[PDB]
């Protein structure tokens, strides 16, 4: 499962049945199909689902469209991120850890208006792509490593007056800065069958909670969590929860103990809003029993 198909599960949906074929369109349409990064192939421009994938894919790459297109591309963006929440509940219930983690971070992909292989800094207000060529440049790819430069090496590199780093200082003021323990509750007595129970603690250390700071997605949205375990080596998607955090929080996963011996799984923590700031932990258990 590839973005592209992602993408294509969201607008094939059924609630953007409706959206708006206009007489004279097909024209940007059609150039539209040729600029986006996932090309389509039979295109029907006449078929609601296929202006819908184009304009997911214009947002995500931050393209110029008419009026009139900007406004349905507002419409289909009001319904998307319940539609990829679906999406996570489907693929995960189903067991499938790749395409489950992939949907999670498509939430973030609509939510920022970015590509999976954009940098994380694309998130940042008035950063452009020399902004991002000369970060990647010198080796600074995450929100904090522009927060821990000092004001010279930060105006030398971002050349931003001080109104704009006002800006850029709010959106990393609220960017996840969680940090995340976990407990495998009485490690020394699982046994086959029985409960392997993960306790998750969550703490933010930035400094302001409250609302997801995203300019170009027109809804006010909730920062929204994930907590996860799996097993990478098998693609399996064991046990999922959702959360909302304020300062602290404390998240409870359990699932069933495999045959007796030792096992590996990962524990996943994912945004549904912003990007850089998911978190992986590869833990083991030893199963007793028998």
């Amino acid at each position: 499962t590839k973005v592209r198909g992602l993408i294509e599960i969201i607008s094939n949906a059924a609630e953007y049945e409706n959206i708006p074929i206009r007489h004279h369109e097909d024209n940007l349409l059609r150039q539209l199909a040729q600029k986006v990064p996932h090309k389509l192939n039979n295109p029907k421009f006449n078929d609601p689902h296929v202006k819908t994938n184009l304009l997911l894919q214009a947002h995500l790459s931050r393209m110029q469209l008419s009026a009139e297109l900007q406004s349905d591309t507002e419409e289909i963006l009001s319904k998307a991120i319940r539609l990829i929440q679906a999406c996570v509940d489907v693929l995960s219930s189903n067991g499938w850890l790749s395409p489950a983690l992939a949907a999670m971070e498509l939430a973030q992909m609509v939510t920022q208006a970015m590509w999976s292989k954009d940098s994380y800094l694309k998130q940042l207000p008035h950063f452009t792509s020399e902004h991002i060529k000369r970060c990647t440049d010198k080796g600074v790819e995450s929100v904090f490593d522009i927060m821990e430069m000092e004001d010279e090496e930060r105006n030398a590199l971002l050349q931003l007056t001080d109104s704009q780093i006002a800006d850029v200082a709010r959106f990393c003021n609220r960017y996840p800065n969680i940090e995340l323990s976990y407990e495998v509750v009485d490690k020394d007595s699982i046994r086959s069958g029985g409960p392997v129970v993960v306790l998750v603690q969550l703490e933010r250390e930035e400094e302001v909670t409250g609302p997801v700071i995203a300019p170009l997605f027109p809804q006010k949205r909730e920062e929204g969590w994930w907590v996860v375990i799996g097993d990478a080596k098998s693609n399996s998607l064991i046990s999922i929860k959702r959360l909302t955090l304020q300062q602290k929080a404390k998240v409870k996963l359990d699932f069933v103990a495999p045959a007796t011996g030792a096992h590996n799984y990962t524990l996943y923590f994912m945004s549904d809003a912003y990007m850089g700031c998911d978190q992986e932990y590869k833990f083991s258990v030893d199963v007793k029993e028998a």
